[PDB]
């Protein structure tokens, strides 16, 4: 049949040709795109003779320009943006913006001048600027792929990629401008019109993209368990944004799509992870299809109607143009180098050379050249444009793309560093050992004894891809420093893999560690981490001001005046009435429409009059005290004036202003929520990085004790770590005090994340045991994922709980309502000011302190520490009745719940059960004492501190009421720690001190009925 | 600009409307498709008045029929096929084929008769058959989703889905036929032409799809580390198959796409797993887009130009038609029920009612109705077709789709079974316990003490979604039987999750277990498992015959006559020459072409003459003995006759036949490989299921010893398990003997799979420790995945290794070339026939037997067992010098390497090192003895037998040369087992027997220097 969609044949053929090209030239240096161009040229030449191939090709090869752009360019641009590492892009944004915007301007201008002066085509400035804009387009994929693969200068890869993104967007903008100037020349517009056009293309585009992106992520964050909807929304958002911006609004669509991609890639937390991984490959595949189609269309067109108008001088011009554009890009990079060196990551001459050589052209330039070809028609301009663009693309893909690897080798950037080589060698050796063990296991299997082991061993073998004095003191200290940095990086990776750290915090910590590792005796100084948790003053200032604006404490039928429905109704009334207020006056700027709209205006005036009467008769004389109500009264005044009544054009403005401005009262709270959200993001990263650093320091300080030899260097390293940890904890406490609600929200979020992660772990564990079918386990996992996604929509400003809630949430006051009542009755609330001492070292343990507000410093004896809300001081005091262990000083205004030692003795005596109160207290103290010991003995193994704390949580405290000697049964036992008192090994009668871990070899423990030091011992069990 | 692609707006709008519909009506019973139809109707009515909306809609709403089909129908059909559970579909294929093909025929015929007689439209039979074909289309999604969710009658879900797939395909075929009969009426064709047309649509379609699918999977199985290529190949294959089949070949494209989807979904092992999971969602999303677009187009068209021609009687006809089609489907199901009950899964009346009520119509029927609308144009036929189709779709989506849940409730199918409720309750309780533990852990954290715990606890809470006598003896035996079945299912799931079982074997075992669990005292009888490993005689017969054909033992310049290049060259010559032999004669059926082709024919005759002279002068008088060479000589005879010369038309056939038939010699070996592949698949499933059953029986036989009480029922269960295991092992050994090479290939494949799985596990383990960066670990994982995918392309017929290789691959002869030489010198090869006894019980241990071929039965004293190739007999004999433990009887012709006890004593004495030969022997024996003990004590925990064997592999044998008493240090120790001799606990002097596991409580062991029973003890260590 004649009306078959022949485009399908061409599309699928391009797919298969791309498959063949990639498969065959996977290992060769020449990229597959050149093969696609050659195949397209062959296809075009054969079509020129065979009419059937012409029938199958014409539909796509001679496609309309607008179709080409509005289908392919959004795909290419959004795939480029959605592939970005947005965070390093933003941290190098100024550098990339300079290098991209100003670099494109200069390069395109110089290329246009070259085209006008060198070429004999006698082009005008508009056509030459079009040419330069096309030539300035860039394609980083083949170079950034290598830079990401080699791992050298990870910053350079993203600088190149983002520069390509931005220069491609701006090049498309410039191309559209000059294309409209040359092929659709309108009348010479006024300078004001040109300024408006500039604002419309350069400013309105990003704002349109930003609005669409924020709306898109808003909806995405409220879709649960519907992947198809999320993917469909993303796709439709991209295409609809481009179409609406470029056509309806005449706004720059490419920039809008760039902003949309960046914003969604940043807010990517709003997207379910599985559809995120789906979307990455989906957009990669769409971009691949677009690239293949564009290259094959270029081949067809260039062989059909471009080379026919090519002369000998054109080749010389092509060579000169290639050299010229290379030199121009190099000159631009070197010229801005003085500026870029002082901004962001800076530039080395090696990085600059890679940037200069790696500037490949690609699909964007070819698409624009095809547009020029279609628009020019019979004119030679299109032929020359397509010829030169394709020639330079071919040259870059043949010379630059193939020689970039050799250049990276020559400049010394491709060298794998020694640490990576050592890590790979160790991993390969461990893999070989595991494979040998598995082979030995299999050879013993009766059902596999006859298997050909030579073939198996050959098949499963994995190979290494990379295959007392000052000098001595300096060597030893460098060794210790590098080893500590490696241990810290390992700790951060372990923290992340178990879900305790977000990716951003891990990346910050790791990159800081690496930077410190290549700068003399530079450890990870806290000052660099400081910038993570430093809140810019703009957000706190805005919060303070805006919250002042909505402070109704001057004010706080009457029942309705303070009921929600009233405000909701009037808000809806204003928002609805705004639509007529726009439509009517724009229509005036048909009488049966105006009169009806003015009747509706009477109706809305009646609604406002009813509302004003409501407020007056409810709030009495207090109504007009509020400035908001003053504005409302002025609204009613204007309404009376203009309903009783230059008057017309006066009314058209007054009834717009007085009515549109009334919704700012409802707007401001949402703006406060936005400010809270940004502060929450910054504070969340601050907490993540600070806590990660503290935990890593704690783990490494006990790792190094067994892996660094000299005592003095060990002490120096410990001192450095302790100083950093103390500073970090103090800063985090002060931040908590500055913004209570945000800190509470962050901590609740972290708690929920941890609980849900461990719940998913339990689900997986009991699925592996086969106790749940895959489908039911999947259902439970779906519930977990839905809860986790709803977590992202937390209020972000949870009000701080009152002291009573903190008292009733203490670990050893969980449940047990009667004990909570007793303690709340006995407790007293004490307030202290800055610099005061709550309690001193050596004092008698007169009671507990539960910090309900503030921050305290704990000095002792080198024992400096900081405590904040929730922490309770003096448990050891009341339990063992020994003197105070530390001096408590307030670093800020502090409020503490004080419970006397006598009230604690009374509570302990009065409350007794299997979950004994004293049992709970000693359990908490014993876990806190035990965790450091278990890490000190076993931090060299893969256990994190979280694993140790959960391991102890599974344990129990030995009673010694049913016995007076403890047997290491090793069934229902995994490890033992002593806390209080002294014990003796039954057989050898060796002595164990109070805080000592029980050695593995020890068999049985003997105790004494010494009430003064009634021994307490902790045990953990396997099953 | 005017030439903007307005289709983009409509597509993206349909996307957003679908998103809104799904989001809003997620919980309501009404499906979102009805909402989409209503929205499309609103859009059409508003378009009829607003011309701009008409401009934006016309491009899609009034789309060409061919575009509609060739874009959407392939997507819908391939998504339906690629979503299939192909294996249960194939195991119910006959039932589905009856119910679908004959059911569609009857239903469509009856619907057409109803249309002709009831409706006043005065339709002819062609139009009525079109109507019936449209009405017969089905959409199971909303019902199969529930059946898969509830888990009741999993077979019913796939029966419905496959019936829908096949009936939709056949309905499209019938619609195409009658559409061509009515709207493109050609001249009345002859009956032979009709038969050819039937073969072309019904037969050639499936074959075209099969060929394309096999080629596609062939290419997919040779693409490594390129996801984009795989996805692009799949997409292009689907569309190109449909286009080529329907247009170029005029072959049924829908059936071709159905076969393509099924074959790819079956050969899905050829696809990289990540792109498999990508592709499932990709095709689901494409189908979703197609559905949304079709529904919105229906709304627009029906509101614009269909309802305008609707009358009151049409609604009555619609109601009558709905009732009629429902009754017809029910009648068809009940009428075929006698046949379907005796085929496959059968049918209950409840399942039949669900099938009758769940037959929803959908996108396919609407698309065909739109085709009829576009083709009919101004005729009322299109209006009536679209009206009735849309009305019935709406009615089914409103009545059937909403009431199917209530019907499943009424029929008692929605009830969750008690075991699932218990499993869910236990999982929820464990999750609550884990969350409470995590909460206790967090509350102790100093940095989270101030978090609002009420909010967290409320957020993280997961809730249960489902919220001595004959009578007593029968209850107890049922309890034990059900408990054993549950344990077996758990064992199968554990085996699968650790990668020891393929999914198919697990599903077979689990479904067999469930079937046995609901049928009186029916355990898992081996007879059901037998059909898994039973090879159909067709493949062995074909292998034997074809391998006989290529037996060149009559035959096996001369150097070239037996060199590969010769045969390769002549094969290429024939395949190349066939192309001219086709082109020239078809062109005859321009003279400058024929003469050149005949010169080329002379050239190829010269090549054949050179080849024949080659064979003659090389092979001498032996040349003509081979029948293949007789045919070759006859080829040369015909070539001479027709080159020297009715003659023309004689030549046109003779030079085709004699030349095309010569390539069968090269074809046959590949066909033998195909036969080997199918036998390999069947044998691989047989081994998987048999070994899984054996392992599950071994684990459950030791689980039950601690969880079933009465001794007699325990003995009965043990006897049943032992009988099943013995039969399974015997059958597997016999299968191995029948097909040696295939068994060797399967076992090598399993070994490589296990090794690579454990290597990936090690990579993940050391990544979690942070010892490798994510990128390098990803590189190693990529290498592992590439090796695993290449594993799928194994030869499948690895030749059996010779006895020397088996001797040099024994576990304790690994490496150590000198010992291998000694043993190969000392060893002797003995041959035994059926029924002979190699050695008897109580005999003196005179030497080892290594089975190099055959199968042996080991009787002893109730000790019946079977051993096969690779297994070695008599190790205990030579080590402990005790009498023979069992009687060895040959169940088939057996060959054994015999090494005398004296040679073993000499080898032991002569060879001594840290990896001592006696140490190796005792290590093997100790592991074999120890594994049962560790399972017997700890099979109740989550450990599988593989975990136990690896756990022992990490261990070592205690020397007792540096000491005579063993200390349970519990560091560098995890468990202890005794093997030989007797030991005593140092403190209590309690006695430990030779095979006993050392108790956890025991402290230290004391031994004796009794050489007669020199004690051997095994130890495993943690770190």
């Amino acid at each position: 049949h004649a009306h078959a969609p022949k485009v399908i044949v061409f599309i699928s053929g391009s797919c298969l040709f791309g498959a063949i090209s990639r498969s065959l030239f996977k290992k060769l240096p020449i990229p597959y795109t050149v093969v696609l161009l050659i195949l397209g040229a062959i296809l075009g030449v054969v079509a020129s003779n065979v009419p059937l191939v012409e029938e199958h090709t014409r539909d796509v090869a001679h496609m309309d320009p607008h179709v080409l752009l509005q289908i392919f360019l959004p795909v290419l641009i959004f795939e480029s943006a959605f592939a970005m590492d947005v965070h390093t892009f933003m941290r190098s944004f100024s550098q990339v913006c300079i290098l991209a915007l100003f670099g494109l301007v200069v390069a395109s201008v110089l290329t246009a001048v070259l085209a006008m002066n060198l070429f004999n085509y006698n082009w005008n400035f508009s056509e030459a600027m079009m040419f330069g804009a096309i030539m300035s387009a860039t394609d980083p994929v083949a170079v950034v792929a290598l830079l990401k693969d080699l791992g050298a200068s990870k910053q350079l890869g993203t600088i190149i990629e983002g520069e390509s993104l931005l220069n491609d967007g701006c090049a498309i903008v410039i191309f559209n401008v000059f294309m409209k100037m040359v092929f659709f020349p309108q009348l010479t517009s006024t300078v004001g019109q040109n300024v408006l056009y500039f604002l419309q293309v350069a400013v309105a585009g990003p704002l349109w993209g930003y609005a669409v992106a924020k709306v898109t992520v808003f909806f995405l964050s409220h879709i649960f368990n519907d992947a198809l909807v999320e993917i469909t929304i993303t796709l439709a958002a991209t295409y609809l944004t481009y179409y609406i911006g470029d056509i309806w609004l005449e706004v720059s669509g490419v920039l809008a799509v760039v902003v949309l991609g960046l914003i969604v890639n940043a807010e990517k937390t709003s997207i379910s992870p599985e559809v995120e991984v789906f979307l990455h490959r989906f957009w990669e595949m769409l971009a691949y299809l677009a690239n293949t189609l564009i290259f094959m269309m270029v081949g067809v067109v260039v062989t059909q109607k471009a080379l026919v108008a090519v002369d000998k001088m054109d080749w010389f011009y092509l060579i000169i143009l290639y050299l010229a554009i290379t030199i121009i890009r190099g000159m631009v990079i070197s010229l801005f180098s003085p500026i870029l060196s002082r901004i962001g990551y800076g530039l080395t001459w090696r990085n600059a050379v890679i940037m200069t050589w790696g500037g490949l052209r690609g699909a964007v330039g070819l698409a624009l050249a095809l547009v020029v070809e279609n628009l020019a028609g019979n004119d030679v301009i299109g032929s020359k444009f397509l010829f030169h663009t394709a020639g330079i693309v071919v040259l870059t893909l043949v010379i630059n793309a193939t020689t970039i690897q050799t250049l990276l080798r020559i400049l010394g950037m491709s060298d794998i560093s020694i640490p990576k080589r050592l890590a790979m060698a160790g991993a390969v050796r461990r893999i070989h050992e595991g494979q040998n063990r598995t082979l030995n296991m299999l050879k013993s299997d009766r059902f596999l004894a006859d298997a050909d082991w030579d073939i198996a061993t050959a098949a499963c073998e994995i190979s290494d891809p990379y295959s007392p004095s000052p000098r001595e003191f300096a060597d030893m200290m460098e060794e210790a420093r590098l080893r500590m940095l490696k241990a810290e990086k390992i700790s951060y990776w372990k923290q992340f893999e178990h879900g305790m750290l977000a990716r951003e915090a891990l990346r910050l910590l790791v990159q800081h560690a690496e930077v410190a590792a290549d700068e003399k005796d530079q450890f990870i100084l806290v000052d660099d981490l400081k910038k993570s948790w430093q809140i810019k003053g703009i957000y706190p200032w805005l919060k303070r001001k805006l919250e002042d604006l909505i402070s109704e404490k001057k004010i706080a039928m009457y029942k309705i005046c303070h009921h929600m429905a009233f405000e909701v109704t009037i808000n809806i009334a204003i928002v609805l009435n705004i639509v007529p207020i726009i439509m009517e006056f724009v229509v005036q700027d048909l009488q049966k429409i105006e009169d009806a709209l003015r009747i509706s205006n009477y109706v809305f005036f009646v609604i406002y009059a009813i509302e004003a009467i409501v407020k007056i008769l409810g709030l009495g004389r207090h109504y007009i005290v509020s400035h908001w109500n003053k504005f409302d009264a002025f609204i009613l005044v204007v309404a009376l004036v203009d309903i009783i009544i230059i008057k017309v054009v006066k009314l058209f403005r007054l009834l717009r202003g007085l009515r549109m401005l009334r919704l700012t009262k409802a707007l401001i709270p949402k703006l406060i929520l936005v400010v809270n959200g940004k502060i929450n993001n910054q504070l969340s990263l601050g907490y993540d990085v600070g806590k990660g650093y503290i935990i890593g320091e704690e783990e490494v300080g006990k790792i190094i004790d067994r892996m660094v030899d000299n005592k003095k260097i060990l002490r120096e390293l410990k001192h450095i770590s302790e100083t950093g940890r103390l500073q970090v904890v103090k800063e985090l406490g002060l931040l908590q005090r500055e913004h209570p609600g945000i800190a509470v929200s962050v901590k609740t979020r972290q708690a929920i994340r941890t609980i849900l992660n461990h719940s998913r772990e339990t689900i997986h564990e009991l699925q592996g045991a086969g106790l749940l079918d895959e489908m039911e386990a999947h259902k439970l996992e779906l519930t977990v994922e839905i809860k986790m996604k709803r977590l992202m929509n937390a209020p972000s400003s949870i009000p701080p709980p009152p002291p009573e809630n903190l008292l009733k949430n203490v670990s050893w006051l969980a449940g047990d309502m009667k004990l909570i009542d007793f303690i709340k009755a006995r407790a007293s609330l004490l307030h202290f000011d800055y610099g005061e001492v709550i309690v001193r070292e050596g004092d008698e343990s007169d009671g507990l302190f539960l910090i309900v507000s503030g921050l305290v410093k704990l000095y002792g004896k080198v024992f400096e520490d900081y405590l904040t809300v929730g922490n309770v001081i003096g448990e050891m005091g009341v339990l063992t009745k020994k003197p105070r262990n530390a001096t408590v000083t307030c670093e800020t205004t502090v409020q503490v719940y004080f419970i006397t030692a006598e009230d604690m003795n009374i509570a302990i005596d009065t409350f007794t059960l299997y979950p004994s109160l004293e049992y709970r207290l000693w359990r908490v103290v014993a876990i806190r004492i035990a965790t450091p010991l278990i890490m000190e003995q076993m931090a060299f193994q893969g256990w994190t501190q979280e694993k140790v704390k959960l391991h102890l949580e599974r344990g129990y405290l030995v009673d010694l009421a049913e016995s007076h000697f403890q047997f290491n049964i090793d069934a229902t036992l995994e490890d033992v720690i002593l806390i209080n008192g002294t014990a003796y090994n039954a057989h050898t009668r060796e002595e164990i001190r109070s805080p000592c871990l029980i050695s593995r070899t020890v068999h049985k423990l003997t105790f004494q009925y010494t009430a003064t030091e009634e021994p307490r011992l902790f045990v953990v069990r396997n099953a």
